[PDB]
């Protein structure tokens, strides 16, 4: 299969990249065209639903592109595609239920005492979208966002579907050999990604909804982390040693960090995302990682920070979740706390090649625009520099 | 048995306490004492001897109270006292040969990649030290050193010879070795007329039998145990093996409690010249973990031991204990993961409730430490903190 991976990233209005360090397609257009050529099946996981802004209790004219694919999701179901949602249990959805669309709603907090956090869609079982979206007219374009649109890569989108599956029977713990996964850490996929051979693998967030076979999202993290040799660059929503009431620490990730940039000196890159919402014991921990540094080992952090707007419930945050080494690539949909690996819904794609170009290299080209963009501020910058909601810094 | 735990100190001369209302025998007095007492037996665990000024090549007046130590250990063997003494495998102990006492000579470098770094002694089975201070003149006058001694405690005196015997048969495990009282079920001893729970630990896993607890064990048991403070003053932290390791494992439990339980952590490292610089950025990523809501509270100090700089390994605070709201723990193993791993080590345990005995000793000795102008904090400028200063 000539898999084309395509990395689409949401942008927020008035924001922007000035050298065009890294252009490519916006999240709109890539579902727009996903829809547009959907004829047997759109399986869509997703946390919420906010499309309409009623929904949403706002009137912003943004709202449109999430409208737009409101409306083509409702010609969707008379046109005949297999529309089927499984959503995290708490209008769009009744309307998309009188269109014909399947919905579920999935009681993650009695299952797991969590949530639905995936966004992802598999479209005729041939092309995914994996990402950091979140089903609403605000993740297309009030939220930063990174996912990969996986093009002409069936076998990769029919072993995403086995993670949608899991949540569409969740919303009706075991899991049967349906759910299993030969394609993991282990044994990733051989796929000729854009021409050049790649090792690709999906892994799963929390245990119980990880089956056999599945590699999880934290071993999968883990593990590039410790393999690489030279850096490793990861930009992440939020970062937590902890679960997140009665407090527990979880060092897992932090030692991960603390060993491969030690024994192996690897630079380490951690980007980490600040709003209103950042729960505020972040500061300390990211600080305790910040400090492996002078001689000798090397871990820098920083502050991403998306900048009317903020009259508007969960804009203007940067939600993207992925990691890159001169190795191996990561794009998942956990943020970065013990409860996002344990309780929490989440998944990732992690793709190996080698060489120039191709998908890790474009990763890292987006990776390093981001650090370098006036958007990455230090871990210690002046809260009211940072044009937004510095909860955490 | 009447236990008296006494907390014996050398103080570097020239060095005192501004808070008074704490004095202890010095390690030289208990020494001369468990020596003139001492009529059947003496065992000793130690690093290095240095107890004449011509074994140092130095001419300093203060090695007297070594030579004094040689002297009367001189006398010891004439005396009728089975001396014998396991030594670290690199003229005093030739000395010794010659009147009568025994020597063996521990590969600690082949057998487990380290040295024979604990300190300690036992007198007639019935009274011991335990500590940092080495059969060393500048220990007994030029740097500090803290240990127990413990008079008339035959049944734990009784143990800690036993961790000697293992370094005297590596010098030249078996039922012979197993110990009963653990970190799981320590012994009942009336330290001082008040019910205390005791237990020896020793370091390296090689050199600890069936039964007895691994040195890192009982410290971490009793830093996860902690509820209200954990104090801990000691030489060297390095959460490595000190090509490049990782040990955390003291690093987690400290982080674990003072976020999970709220305890506030108080960390008392030692400073000289000889310190690794690696270890400046690992205290740096534990006086990170400082807040407001979450009550966890790790603080760290260092201490540094202000003519003697013309002695070679004069001038540190070689102490190594820590002291909670309800345990003690004296060792003789510093922080970095060799100690726990590849070199030999020991430390005693007590546990006792209620006001005044050792715990309370012990925390009222960290407590001058702490607040002695001899605490810096880990930023200080090194030229203020009077001595070679590799951490700052």
């Amino acid at each position: 299969d000539p898999c084309e991976a395509v990395l689409v990233e949401s942008i927020p209005e008035g924001l922007d990249f000035p050298n065009a360090s890294t252009g490519n397609p916006s999240t709109s257009q890539a579902w727009l065209g996903l829809l547009a050529g959907a004829h047997s099946s759109l399986d869509i996981a997703s946390f919420y639903w906010t499309l309409t802004n009623n929904d949403t209790h706002t009137q912003e004219p943004s709202a449109q592109q999430g409208e737009e694919v409101l409306r083509q999701l409702q010609t969707l179901a008379p046109k005949g595609v297999n529309v089927r949602i499984a959503v995290s249990k708490p209008a769009d959805l009744q309307a998309l239920l009188q269109s014909g669309a399947q919905v579920r709603m999935v009681d993650m907090q009695k299952l797991t005492h969590g949530v639905l956090h995936t966004k992802f869609w598999v479209v005729d079982q041939t092309h995914f979208y994996l990402g950091s979206a979140n089903m609403d007219w605000r993740s297309l374009t009030q939220v930063k966002e990174l996912g990969v649109v996986m093009y002409n890569c069936s076998c990769l989108a029919r072993d995403l579907t086995k993670i949608f599956e899991a949540y569409w029977f969740l919303g009706q713990i075991p899991w049967p050999r349906f759910y299993d996964t030969r394609y993991n850490q282990e044994t990733p996929m051989e796929i000729c990604l854009n021409g050049t051979p790649a090792l690709a693998y999906l892994a799963s967030a929390p245990p119980p909804l990880c089956p056999s076979g599945r590699t999880p999202d934290l071993k999968a993290l883990l593990n590039v982390v410790d393999n690489a040799r030279s850096f490793i660059y990861v930009a992440v929503m939020n970062y937590l040693p902890t679960l997140e009431h009665p407090h527990r620490f979880w060092p897992a990730i932090d030692d991960g960090l603390r060993r491969a940039t030690y024994e192996r000196g690897v630079k380490v890159r951690l980007l980490i995302s600040c709003w209103g919402h950042s729960e505020p014991s972040m500061r300390a921990f990211l600080l305790s990682l910040a400090a492996l540094r002078d001689h000798t080992s090397d871990i820098q952090v920083k502050l991403f920070v998306v900048p009317a707007q903020a009259r508007i419930p969960y804009a203007r945050v940067n939600h993207n979740k992925y990691m890159v080494t001169e190795r191996a690539t990561y794009i998942g949909t956990s943020n970065w706390s013990g409860n996002y690996f344990t309780e929490t819904a989440g998944t990732s794609l992690l793709v190996t090649q080698n060489g120039r170009g191709g998908l890790r290299s474009q990763l890292e080209a987006i990776f390093l625009r981001d650090w370098d963009s006036p958007y990455s501020h230090d871990l210690d910058t002046s809260a009211d520099s940072v044009g937004n909601a510095c909860r955490l810094l």
